[PDB]
C-alpha cells in the first residue's frame, strides 16, 4: 500500500485503491514512463466486475436484483456474444469513467454529468442531430453543463460509429507555400481530410472546421455546424486596449470526440464528452505553445517587453497577461470558465473525498499540475499515485 | 523493445536504449506509477565494482586491454583480502562526474564534464574536515564567479564510523520555532537548527541567520563549527522597478552546496561528499521564497503590488511570483554572482539531452523535477517526454544521521 505525502502540510495517506488496478500501465521497476503522453470469454469477467461495482454504489450488494442481473448478462452473452447495459448502468458507468480519468483535474464535478443515450443511433444524419442536441444542451447560452452522448457500442461483423474530429469544435489549420500554418497547427491533418471530402476552405486563423461523421462501414460525410450553435468568445484584455485588435478568439465548449468509452467490457468508440475550460488550457497551451498558435512573442512586442534576454522573464509576463485576457473575456461573455488556482484547490478537495470514499484516487501529477504557476498551486506539493481503473476513457487509433 | 520518446514541440522521435542497462530498480510497477514520490556481501560489491571498472576503461578507450584486466584482478584481490577496495584518483574523478551525469532530477547536467573534484579521502578528523569544506566554499564561490565542485571524504568501510555532514547544505538559514507555533527564518531548517542549539550554538533571532556546520568524524559525536562570515557570499534582494521591494530585507546566499547526499561509485559509498554549482533563479524565487511551507512571501508581495488578492481569477499569485523571480535575477546580476534563469537552463538541458542521445543512447530524466515550477510549458523541456531510471555511479539520499 503506497505511502503518499503532502509536503505543504506534512500529512500522510495510503492509497489502498491502487491495489485493485487493472489494464496495466507503462512503467516497470527498471524505468518510469509516466511522462509519455501515449503509453472471447473475457467479456464476462469485465461485465461481472462492473455489475458488482454498480450494486456496490447503491447500497444493495448481495440480494435479489443483484443476483438476477448477474444471470441476464450471463444469458445475454451466452446467446449473443455481447450484452446491453441497463440505462442506469450506462449512467453509472459514464460517471465512473470520468471519476477514474487520472489526468482530469475537474473531477470534483464527476457526479453531476448528463448522459444522453444515443445507443439506438443508426446513420450519420442521426449522429449529427445527437451531436447538435449535446452542443446545444452543454453550451446553454454560456452556462456550461457537463454532458456525454453515448452512441452504439461496437460489435463484430459490422463497423463502428466514429467522429474523425478530435473535438466537436476545432479551428482550421492551413499549410502554406512555405510549410507554415495559418490557423491552428494541431488540426492541419483533419483540415486536409475536410477539404479532401468537399469542404470549401476558409481564409482565416479561426475558421471552425466542419464535422466528419462516420456511420458503420460507410465513408464519412461532412457536416457544417450551425453558426449560432458554436458559441465563441472574442479575447480582450481589461486594461491593455490593443489586445482585442489582435483578433484572438476561442470557443466556449471543450468537447472531446475521439476517445473510446469502455464500460463493463463494452467499447463505445463514439462517446463525445464535454465540460468547461480551465483558463490555462486556452491561454497557455492553445495560444502560447510553440506548435499551436504560438502568440507569445507577438503579445510581448505589444507590451514593449525586453525580448532580447530570457532573464527579463518576458515570456512569463506575456503569458500571465494572456491568461488574464482569457479569464476576463469569458467572464464578460457570461461563459463558464475556471482558473487554475480554483481548479487545483477543488481537486485537492476531491482527493480528500476520494480518500474517505474509495481509499484513494488515481492521479497523474504531470497532467494535474497546471502548465503555468505549478508550485503556486496546492497539487504541486501533493504526491500522487497513477493507475488504471475500470470503467475508463481510453485513446484509440484514428479512423484511418 | 526500447521506449519510444517524442518531443511534441518539434515532432522528433528517439528511442532510449540506455534505459535497458538500468542497474538498480525504482518504485514503479505495471500496476501503479510512483514517479512523483520525492523519496522512492563481497560478490555484489565485486559486480558493481566490475561494472564501474568497465565504464572507466571504456571512457579512456582501453576496454579489454592489458591495464583493464589488471585492474579487475587487483580489485578482486583487494576485496578478498580486505572486504573493500580503494579507487585510484582518476577513477574517483570519473565516477564523481558520472554521478552528476546520471542524476535524473538535475537540469544543470550540460556542465557535467566541468567538475572540480577535491580528494579529501586522507581526512582524519572533523577539524580537518572543516578546513576542506572552507576551502571548497572558497574555490566554488570565487568572488561570485561560481564554479562547480565536489569534495569527497573517506569512504564507508568496515571497522569505522562514517564521516557525516549533518547540515543538508553547507549554507542554510536558521529556522527558529516559536510560539504561536510559527517559525522565524527558514521553516525547512527547524530540525538542524534545534540540533545546533542543543550542541552549543548561541542562536540569533533573525530571518537570515547562517547556520553553523555540524561535522561528524568516525565514532565521534558531531562537532560545531562557525563558518567565517567572509566566506559566505550573500545577495540582498532588490527589484529593478518596485523600489519598496528592498525594504522587505530579503536576502539569499550565492552558493548552493548540497551536503547530505551519499555518493556511490563501483559499490563504494561516500556518505560525506558535498557538491555545489550555481542557482537557477526559480529555486530561490519560486521555491525558497514563495512555498507556503517555506518563507511564504507571496501574499505580502502581492498586497504591496496593489494586486486584488480577494479573488484567484485576477491571477495575483502568478503576477507577484513573476516579480519575485525578476528581483532574484536582477539582484544576483547586480551583485556579479552567477545565476541562470529557467529558460536558459531548460534550453541547455535540451542540448544535454541531444548530446547524451548521441553518446550513450539516452538520458535518465525525471520530468516533474526537470520542468521548472513556474512557466513550465513555456520552456522546451515541458514538451519533451522523458524516461526515468537509476544508473550508477550515483548520488543517493540517505537517512539523517540523528
Ligand atoms: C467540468 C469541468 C472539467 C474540467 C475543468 C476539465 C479539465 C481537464 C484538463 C485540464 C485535462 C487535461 C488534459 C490535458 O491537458 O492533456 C482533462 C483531461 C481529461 N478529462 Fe477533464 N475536465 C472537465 C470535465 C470532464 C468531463 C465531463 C469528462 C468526461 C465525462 C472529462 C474527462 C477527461 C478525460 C478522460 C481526460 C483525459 C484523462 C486521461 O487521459 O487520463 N473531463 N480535463
Ligand atoms: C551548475 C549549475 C547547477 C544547476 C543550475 C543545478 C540545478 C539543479 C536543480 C534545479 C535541481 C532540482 C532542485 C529542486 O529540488 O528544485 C537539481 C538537482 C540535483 N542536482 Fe543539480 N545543478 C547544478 C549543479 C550540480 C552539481 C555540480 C551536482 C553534483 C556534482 C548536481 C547534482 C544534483 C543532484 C544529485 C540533484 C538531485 C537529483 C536526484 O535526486 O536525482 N548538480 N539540480
Ligand atoms: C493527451 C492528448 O491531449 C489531450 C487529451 C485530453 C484533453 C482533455 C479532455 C477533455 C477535457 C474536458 C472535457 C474539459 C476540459 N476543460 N479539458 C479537457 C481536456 C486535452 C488534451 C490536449 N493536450
Ligand atoms: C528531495 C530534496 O530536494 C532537493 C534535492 C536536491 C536539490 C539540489 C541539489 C544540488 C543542487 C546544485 C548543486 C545546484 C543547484 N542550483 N540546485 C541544486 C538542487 C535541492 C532540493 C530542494 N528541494
Ligand atoms: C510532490 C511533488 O512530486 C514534489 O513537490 C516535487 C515535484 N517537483 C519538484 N521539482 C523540483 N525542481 N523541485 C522539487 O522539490 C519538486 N518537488
Ligand atoms: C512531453 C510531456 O509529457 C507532454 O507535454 C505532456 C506533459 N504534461 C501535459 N500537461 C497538460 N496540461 N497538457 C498536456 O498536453 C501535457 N502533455
Ligand atoms: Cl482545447
Ligand atoms: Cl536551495
Ligand atoms: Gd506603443
Ligand atoms: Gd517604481
Ligand atoms: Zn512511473
Amino acid at each position: 500500500f503506497p505511502r503518499v505525502k503532502n509536503w505543504e502540510v506534512g500529512s500522510i495517506t495510503y492509497d489502498t485503491l491502487s491495489a485493485q488496478a487493472q489494464q496495466d500501465g507503462p512503467c516497470t521497476p527498471r524505468r518510469c514512463l509516466g511522462s509519455l503522453v501515449f503509453p472471447p470469454e473475457q467479456l464476462l469477467s469485465q461485465a461481472r466486475d462492473f455489475i458488482n461495482q454498480y450494486y456496490s454504489s447503491i447500497k444493495r450488494s448481495g440480494s435479489q436484483a443483484h443476483e438476477q442481473r448477474l444471470q441476464e448478462v450471463e444469458a445475454e452473452v451466452a446467446a449473443t456474444g455481447t450484452y446491453q447495459l441497463r440505462e442506469s448502468e450506462l449512467v453509472f458507468g459514464a460517471k465512473q469513467a470520468w471519476r477514474n480519468a487520472p489526468r482530469c483535474v475537474g473531477r470534483i464535478q464527476w457526479g453531476k454529468l448528463q448522459v444522453f443515450d444515443a445507443r439506438d443511433c443508426r446513420s450519420a444524419q442521426e449522429m449529427f442531430t445527437y451531436i447538435c442536441n449535446h452542443i446545444k444542451y452543454a453550451t446553454n447560452r454560456g452556462n456550461l453543463r457537463s454532458a456525454i452522448t453515448v452512441f452504439p457500442q461496437r460489435c463484430p461483423g459490422r463497423g463502428d460509429f466514429r467522429i474523425w474530429n478530435s473535438q466537436l469544435v476545432r479551428y482550421a489549420g492551413y499549410r502554406q507555400q512555405d510549410g507554415s500554418v495559418r490557423g491552428d497547427p494541431a488540426n492541419v491533418e483533419i483540415t486536409e481530410l475536410c477539404i479532401q471530402h468537399g469542404w470549401t476552405p476558409g481564409n482565416g486563423r479561426f475558421d471552425v472546421l466542419p464535422l466528419l461523421l462516420q456511420a458503420p462501414d460507410e465513408p464519412p460525410e461532412l457536416f457544417l455546424l450551425p453558426p449560432e450553435l458554436v458559441l465563441e468568445v472574442p479575447l480582450e484584455h481589461p486594461t491593455l486596449e490593443w489586445f482585442a485588435a489582435l483578433g484572438l478568439r476561442w470557443y466556449a465548449l471543450p468537447a472531446v470526440s475521439n476517445m473510446l468509452l469502455e464500460i463493463g467490457g463494452l467499447e463505445f468508440p463514439a462517446a463525445p464528452f464535454s465540460g468547461w475550460y480551465m483558463s490555462t488550457e486556452i491561454g497557455t497551451r492553445n495560444l502560447c505553445d510553440p506548435h499551436r498558435y504560438n502568440i507569445l512573442e507577438d503579445v510581448a512586442v505589444c507590451m514593449d517587453l525586453d525580448t532580447r534576454t530570457t532573464s527579463s522573464l518576458w515570456k512569463d509576463k506575456a503569458a500571465v497577461e494572456i491568461n488574464v485576457a482569457v479569464l476576463h473575456s469569458y467572464q464578460l461573455a457570461k461563459v463558464t470558465i475556471v482558473d487554475h488556482h480554483a481548479a487545483t484547490a477543488s481537486f485537492m478537495k476531491h482527493l480528500e473525498n476520494e480518500q474517505k470514499a474509495r481509499g484513494g484516487c488515481p492521479a497523474d501529477w504531470a497532467w494535474i499540475v497546471p502548465p503555468i504557476s505549478g508550485s503556486l498551486t496546492p497539487v504541486f506539493h501533493q504526491e500522487m499515485v497513477n493507475y488504471f481503473l475500470s470503467p475508463a476513457f481510453r485513446y484509440q487509433p484514428d479512423p484511418w
